């Protein structure tokens, strides 16, 4: 049936057997919409790692997480979470990666006031990976600050791949619905041909959140959000008048409803905003301490 053809599909580009032969002592410390991160421990090692899994019959996209395993096979890039082995047990895929102990940028942003160097920084980390990868046609499709990890030194690194998709010289464009709605860019509610610059719209409102402390319309029902971005002007910080000329400037290149009109990835590097962004010294204290905003 469809399950077991899938099912055998994903055991093609996986590694092969059960990596409970190697990894100890699984502990649940966090959740996304595909499934649970947990954190394990290298069986006779001391070595730390983080493992996603996400049973198979509960997706409502299960062919996305072929693009994740595959697409970020042996992916090294300074600002994207390394994803050393996948595996399939029983009718679950788990992915060990990379253990960044700095916490998601959630928990920074929902605990503390960011300000406009770090933010830059921030924003730095997540283009240049994105500049890489629209290069090689790959859209993330879940930006948002759930999907930014950090390192205690104060790396800032991109994770979360599993709504990512492939365009090519002959398929330029998707125009699948995938995404958080929040988060989502207005054209890809509206199933359009859409491009790379799908996840240039999701940053400008990660970028809210990291202003405001939470991306607009939060608390409406998600499909009454997705109308409001669909039909309605660009969303707005409500912390508009405490932010400097310089970044509301780069914020205006991101929530650009036409994609023809919005900043690609390697343009937004170039912008004068982005000369704020500060060092992982910079970053280190927000893990550390609350300011409220
Ligand atoms: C949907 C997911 C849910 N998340 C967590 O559960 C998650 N991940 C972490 N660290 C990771 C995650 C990974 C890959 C991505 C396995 N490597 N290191 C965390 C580190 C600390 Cl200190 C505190 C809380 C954490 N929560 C954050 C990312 N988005």
């Amino acid at each position: 049936s469809s399950h077991e053809q899938f099912r055998a599909a994903l055991q093609l580009v996986v590694d092969p057997g059960d990596p409970r032969s190697y990894l100890d002592n699984f502990i649940k410390i966090g959740e996304g919409s595909t499934g649970i991160v947990c954190i394990a421990t290298v069986r006779s090692s001391g070595k730390l790692v983080a493992v996603k899994k996400m049973d198979l019959r509960k997706q409502q996209r299960r062919e996305l997480l072929f693009n994740e395993v595959v697409i970020m096979r042996d992916y090294q890039h300074e600002n994207v979470v390394e994803m050393y082995n996948s595996y399939l047990v029983g009718d679950e895929l788990w992915v060990v990666m990379e253990f960044l102990e700095g916490g998601a940028l959630t928990d920074i942003v929902t605990h503390t006031r960011m300000n406009e160097e770090q933010i830059a920084a921030v924003c730095l980390a997540v283009l240049q990976a994105l500049s890489v990868l629209h290069a090689q046609g790959v859209i993330h499709r879940d930006i948002k600050s759930d999907s930014i990890l950090l390192t205690h030194d104060g790396r800032v690194k991109l994770s979360d791949f599993g709504f990512c998709a492939q365009v090519s010289k002959e398929v330029p464009r998707r125009k699948s619905l995938v995404g958080t709605p929040y988060w989502m860019a207005p054209e890809l509610i509206s199933r359009l041909p859409y491009g790379p610059e799908v996840d240039i719209w999701s940053l400008g409102i990660m970028v809210i959140e990291m202003v405001d402390g939470e991306p607009p319309y939060f608390n409406e029902p998600p499909l009454k959000a997705m109308k409001m971005i669909r039909d309605n002007l660009p969303p707005r910080l409500k912390n508009l008048h405490k932010v400097s000329p310089s970044l509301k400037g780069f914020l205006d290149r991101l929530l650009v409803r036409d994609p023809a009109q919005r900043a690609t990835a390697a343009e937004l590097l170039k912008h004068p905003f982005l000369a704020k962004a500060g060092p992982p010294a910079s970053i280190v204290p927000l893990m550390r301490q609350n300011r409220t905003r």
